[PDB]
This record gives C-alpha cells, structure tokens and sequence, in this order.
C-alpha cells in the first residue's frame, strides 16, 4: 500500500509517535517519506546479504527475522514480513525500539540526510490532526 501523506500522518499519530522520544510527528512522517516513498512494500537489498523493510525500512541484520540474513539478529521479535504489512503496528513498535537504542532518529540515514534540522512541520501541513 502507498499512504498519502496526511493518511500517514494520522496513522502515525493514532500510534503515539507524535513527540516519541522528543520527535514531532513531521519528523516520523519526513524519515517515511524518503525511506520507503509511503510504500509499506518497499525493500532495499544491502550489499552486506540484509534488507531493509517496509515504510520505515528496517533492517534484518538487526530487527527483523527473514531468514535470509545469516548471524543476523531479531531484536523486535518479528518476522521481517510484519514489516511490509498495510498495518504500520509492527513497524511503529519496531521503530520506537530502534530510536530508543541510543542514537535517536539518526538510526534512519534518508531522514538525517534530508529531514534533520529542516522545517519538519511542514510534512502535516494541512492534515487534520
């Protein structure tokens, strides 16, 4: 599935990731926007055997099982199919472990390299929150 922008945003929101770890929303949805494009199916093969999945492209050599990355971790506890679901719960409770892990948001290259320090806000402009 590919959200809409706003559609995200509420979704995000209704999830509690308004504020998480002292992130605003329009950061979640700005680190969404240039990880995956809005797309729950997006995956990204890494040249070290892992991928990365779903809308906040999480990768498998840590977080997810997908039983093709070998002495991998599965630090969420979930296969890494639960990250490509239409449903963002597993990859929201995923993403809150990830961001606690002691390095914030800078877990997730697209959004520092494009969305830190920038005017965030402007990601839930015009949605109804």
């Amino acid at each position: 599935k590919v959200f809409g922008r706003c559609e995200l945003a509420a979704a995000m929101k209704r999830h509690g990731l308004d504020n998480y770890r002292g992130y605003s929303l329009g950061n979640w949805v700005c680190a969404a926007k240039f990880e995956s494009n809005f797309n729950t199916q997006a995956t990204n093969r890494n040249t070290d055997g892992s991928t990365d999945y779903g809308i906040l492209q999480i990768n498998s050599r840590w977080w997810c099982n997908d039983g093709r990355t070998p002495g991998s971790r599965n630090l969420c506890n979930i296969p890494c199919s639960a990250l490509l679901s239409s449903d963002i719960t597993a990859s929201v409770n995923c993403a809150k472990k990830i961001v606690s892990d002691g390095n914030g948001m800078n877990a997730w290259v697209a959004w520092r390299n494009r969305c830190k320090g920038t005017d965030v806000q402007a990601w839930i402009r015009g949605c109804r929150l």
